[PDB]
């Protein structure tokens, strides 16, 4: 069928969960950038983005827009959402806590600067004390390679995903944590996920000040 | 069986929609209410909430917590979450839309009090210019009484409940969606839904000052 087409900026973003889903899955897909406001405008002028917003991934005839929705779907096409309603239930948590601490770091850049420093360090102890213990006690619950039903799902590959993010914020906050740490080696070793770790992938880098002000003239604010 | 079982404070907040779904869906429901910091304090040292936060609920031998997880459980088991994955697609992109434009409603009480003129602002003209535009373009383009699938789903009951939110906010909105007011009467007409909206229910009244300042007090912010 037709391969997914990614519309977003070419940036991490919110379309950076979907390139990791994808590429674990062994998927073949393409991008096509969003480069300038004109770009974004004909988009919504065309009717392509429902909310008039991106992310956005053309697959099976959608024009599929919003994260979870887009998350959602490709984790079920390609078995990578559990095999029943139970461990779905229990997917949905692992990851909508990822969702939620991913999203404070998403936005970090975003606070006022003077807000910024103290957001830093709320995150941080989050990280130490509520998210990170969460993850290592469902590790240690069973003592198995994958967080759910000893199969790899897409909640280990939402956790590692974010334990780079982690990593760029700071190095030590995974330190006492060292199921978390075998499970990002594990998973990052994994055929499909060593490809997107390497050179030449889709895979974005951190956002630096000039993909910053992109954002800016196309998303405008 | 057993009742599901769900732990928050005696407020809408963020268990309301789930409120909605299982009175929609036709289960009866209990609910144990947090009163205190302490309260919260013997759900977290019990192991019962994965992430030290509510909503948590009791259902089928799991502690589901996060929103989004509970709800998705709910509606999968109760056949409100469409027949295949591409309904599911829809469904999920359409509700996430919905989730977007009701969290900017929960949050606005939490505004800074400088900022809520200007983004009560911003709010209402998302409502008039993006999100009642989305769904009245998807009911006008099939025709159908339902929003996926020509059957009820957890879309329209979570839309409908937003409808009733947006009511509040402000009558006038609406006003030239007609289809958003059909679509509002005809699910406000279900049996269920008709119960669930009389007096008596468990569905919960505005959030006020005070029921704010029991929060605070509770989750110590
Ligand atoms: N809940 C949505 C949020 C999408 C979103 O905020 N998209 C931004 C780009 S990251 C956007 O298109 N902003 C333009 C606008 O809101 O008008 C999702 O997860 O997909
Ligand atoms: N993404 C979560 C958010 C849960 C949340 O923020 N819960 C609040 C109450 S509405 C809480 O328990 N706060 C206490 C805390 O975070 O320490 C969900 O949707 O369930």
């Amino acid at each position: 069928a037709e391969k997914p087409k990614l519309h977003y900026f070419n940036a991490r973003g919110r379309m950076e969960s979907t390139r990791w889903l994808l590429a674990a899955a062994g998927v073949e897909f393409e991008e096509k950038f969003i480069k300038s406001a004109e770009d974004l405008d004909k988009l919504r002028n065309d009717g392509y983005l429902m909310f008039q917003q991106v992310p956005m991934v053309e697959i099976d005839g959608m024009k599929l827009v919003q994260t979870r929705a887009i998350l959602n779907y490709i984790a079920s096409k390609y078995n990578l959402y559990g095999k029943d309603i139970k461990e779905r239930a229990l997917i949905d948590m692992y990851i909508e806590g990822i969702a939620d601490l991913g999203e404070m770091i998403l936005l970090l850049p975003v606070c006022p600067p003077e807000e910024k420093d103290a957001k830093l360090a709320l995150i941080k102890e989050k990280i130490k004390n509520r998210y990170f213990p969460a993850f290592e006690k469902v590790l240690k619950s069973h003592g198995q390679d994958y967080l759910v039903g000893n199969k790899l799902s897409r909640a280990d590959i939402h956790l590692v995903e974010l334990l780079y993010y982690v990593e760029e914020l700071d190095s030590s906050l995974i330190s006492s944590f060292p199921l978390l740490k075998a499970l990002k080696t594990r998973i990052s070793n994994l055929p499909t996920v060593k490809k997107f770790l390497q050179p030449g992938s889709p895979r974005k880098p951190p956002m630096d000040e000039k993909s910053l002000e992109e954002a800016r003239k196309i998303f405008r604010f």
